[PDB]
């Protein structure tokens, strides 16, 4: 077993050669989802050693193959337990492509059966699967993604509301016009309202990030307001550390992608003042997880400096010192 946090790297192709191994017997073990779920959970290094297993996943001809056996009955849940974690930007490319279909009709009916788990499974899966593209998003809108999502959001369980606050939150900002639209009318800030309110500072944040960016489309703004889920936002950016709050999100991982924060620019130059509010409190959130690895360019790459400049000087103080602490942190 692996334990600690230190510099040897020996352990990570202990477990690549060992995944590389398995796979390579293919013409049910499974312990490859037990061995990257802690791999994963490793305090300081786990994004770095997950990261490395899921590319030998894909890399030794894995990936192919959870997808192509997902639609044999006694080997379902297997596969989208595994493929739910190792759905990182590079098997996800892999996965739209040849086999979208297999992978999002096994996450549908992992979340309308009653267990727990296998509900996790699921959203866990929509949730990544709408980090792609707009095609991507309307292609799991039509398959039945975005009904899942919101059929779950009745759930009293913890872990797969932060799925579904998560998936409605990237598929608000990789959606775009249409696909906006059509969350207006499956009635997602509907379901978004009582993720917002949840005690739980996790869904709280991701379900008033996904009606931030719902206000950010001039042609939704009036049916967005309609649920009233905006006026919670200034409480919550004036009492949440953004450190600490960085610290029990997105810590593990090292923060959002920059194809994802890209996405969140235009959220900075919007007409309410508590999307502003919020996004520029993620921006803050998101500078000091670039500058602990040493990536901030990202943010020069994405032109979230031109915005964060403008929000750095206007009259709202809120989202004043939250852009100005941000680009404090960048350079």
């Amino acid at each position: 077993a692996g334990s600690g946090q230190q510099e040897i790297e020996q352990t990570i192709n202990k477990y690549s050669n060992m995944l590389t191994s398995i796979v390579s017997s293919l013409q049910y073990l499974e312990k490859i989802n037990e061995v990257i779920r802690r791999a994963w959970a490793v305090p300081t290094h786990g994004h770095e050693l997950g990261y490395s297993l899921c590319n030998s996943l894909r890399q030794s001809g894995g990936l192919d193959l959870l997808m192509k056996n997902c639609v044999k009955p006694d080997l379902q849940f297997s596969s989208a337990q595994l493929l739910e974690q190792c759905l990182t930007t590079e098997n996800r490319k892999h996965v739209v492509d040849n086999g979208l279909d297999k992978v999002v009709n096994v996450a549908c009916v992992c979340t309308k059966n009653s267990n727990m788990e296998h509900s996790r499974v699921g959203t866990g899966i929509l949730e990544h699967l709408f980090k792609h593209s707009e095609g991507t998003c309307s292609d799991v809108i039509r398959l039945g993604g975005l009904d899942a999502v919101l059929f779950e959001c009745r759930t009293s369980d913890l872990e797969t509301l932060r799925h579904c606050a998560s998936a409605l939150a990237n598929l608000s900002l990789y959606g775009g016009a249409e696909n906006q639209e059509e969350m207006i009318l499956r009635k997602v800030p509907m379901w978004l309202f009582p993720l917002a309110f949840h005690n739980d500072d996790n869904i709280k944040y991701y379900a008033c990030l996904a009606i931030a960016v719902l206000v950010a489309n001039k042609e939704i703004e009036a049916e967005v307001l309609k649920s009233g889920c905006l006026d919670l936002v200034e409480p919550f950016v004036t009492s949440h550390d953004p450190s600490a709050f960085a610290r029990s999100n997105l810590a593990h991982a090292h923060g959002q992608s920059k194809h994802w924060l890209k996405r969140l620019v235009p959220v900075l130059s919007s007409n309410r003042e508590e999307a502003r509010n919020l996004a520029a409190f993620h921006f803050c959130m998101e500078a000091g997880i670039k500058r602990e690895q040493g990536n901030t360019d990202i943010f020069r790459e994405i032109n979230a400096i031109e915005a964060l400049k403008n929000v750095a000087s206007c009259p709202n103080a809120i989202a004043s010192k939250f852009a100005a602490q941000a680009l404090r942190l960048i350079g």
